[PDB]
């Protein structure tokens, strides 16, 4: 006897891409450039149903609570260590509890890929968001 | 017999590599209508018009012969209304709207992609 | 009659390592896939999807039941993957698609700066 | 009553020098590919690209995708593409293509390094 609406499912990908500079940036000792991101599994404007996404970077980043309101939902920074990003998705239709994803930022590649195409690391994962 | 005909539409764009100083243009793009499957549209489509932004000279571009597409160059993103007129005058024309997409995500920039694509699928029902 | 239409894409992508990997000879990494065209839950209508990979692989009759309906491997040569699409509805007979796994880029796309082999083909599935 | 749209053209790139060994200054690739990707090899028996007489083996035949031919040379000329069908009755379609190698002047200011000359067409059946 629950009064439910229509079940609505939205498939998403999220993760990070990273690329090594070549040399230890002398000023901060940084080494990689990277973008963490959330994007639809197939091209569509998520802004129909996503108000904002926030990525909580590491405590060592200035302005660590980064937020994005309009697509692409991505944050680009540079760094030297791997750490755990906490990505919260905020829906438009309130009475829709946010979704929270933990993504371990990957910067270095596997020795297996040190032997094949060792340039650009990618770490992406599939998940789906439910509605109504 | 309710006959459906499926289509994709949208645009593709590519970065100059450097803003041209004559007109501050940074991209060339192409906006299009294509059939979902490699079939012929001309059998049932009189013309398609792509109403561009008023910044463009002659903003009402009309395509009557396939391929139903328009190639321009640009500095900015904007909405493109798309009017599909059918060959028997009875059939009501279908208006599609498309937000020209010109600027690459840092993600796709880091993956070394070279072409920005936003494309969409529809069904014209008869 | 039901008469529902669900556009899908299938095919594979491929991105050549840079060099022959000294361990198993592998030169390319690839992903053969079947995706809805729109962003939607296709497990609403798809029970499972079988991918028949070349006999040289292991468990070559790969079967995916939860989206994404993607297989990822490495290899060094091309072959033909037979894709069988099993539906939720029992009255709906499975579809079988053939796809030639493209690993080698063509001269046209090589000369354009293209960095990934993409071979994508289209279909519409009816109910 | 089947119509099949195709794209045909060439890409070329100035190689960077006048190769002194044989004079050849560009490398090009002429191709034919369906407007919307399908197994063209289901109904195309072979595709011919007849080229300038200076090229030994001037009739080149391709029989399976990618339907392209790659070469090097110094000058532009007309490539005759002939498309032969699996169905013995359907007669060969013949396309003419001005192979392009040198760039325009607004596309230099664009930030282009590769040339693209590409045309739509429709193979028609009964």
């Amino acid at each position: 006897s629950r009064v439910k609406g229509v079940t609505i499912v939205k498939p998403i990908v999220y993760g990070n891409v990273a690329r090594y500079f070549g040399k230890k940036r002398e000023e901060d000792g940084h080494t990689h450039q990277w973008t963490v991101y959330v994007k639809p599994y197939r091209n569509e404007d998520m802004s129909a149903y996503v108000k904002k996404i926030q990525f909580k970077l590491h405590e060592s980043y200035g302005n660590p609570l980064r937020v994005v309101t309009k697509p692409p939902y991505e944050i680009t920074e540079t760094g030297w260590g791997e750490f755990e990003i906490i990505i919260k998705i905020f829906f438009i239709d309130p009475n829709e509890r946010p979704v929270t994803l933990y993504h371990l930022l990957k910067l270095f590649q596997s020795d297996t890929n040190a032997m094949l195409g060792k340039k650009t690391v990618v770490s992406e994962f599939y998940d789906e968001m439910i509605f109504q």
